[PDB]
């Protein structure tokens, strides 16, 4: 480095500016999530082949209202979940 001067630091990319004015015009040039950016992370991609594997990779969704406490699948109704917990899960050494 060897460059520890007094200035500002962009809170988007991390670029340093000798003054604030030069940074004022930069913030305006910055893009707002595009063309293909992640709604979760925030990164920006210039391809649909990447963002597609990036977004899905996270899988942001719940689906059903109630979900198991183990496999966390999801059932339309509550009673349906009660039967699963006892069907698949719930099975101690004793009985
Ligand atoms: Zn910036
Ligand atoms: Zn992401
Ligand atoms: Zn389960």
């Amino acid at each position: 480095g060897s460059s520890g001067s007094s200035g500002v630091a962009c809170e988007i990319c991390g670029k340093i500016f000798r003054d604030v004015y030069h940074l004022n015009r930069h913030k305006l040039s910055h893009s707002g999530e595009k063309p293909y950016s992640c709604p979760v992370c925030g990164l920006r991609f210039k391809r649909k082949d990447r963002m597609s594997y990036h977004v899905r990779s996270h899988d942001g969704s719940v689906g059903k209202p109630y979900i198991c406490q183990s496999c966390g699948k999801g059932f339309s109704r509550p009673d349906h979940l009660n039967g699963h917990i006892k069907q698949v899960h719930s099975g101690p050494s004793s009985g």
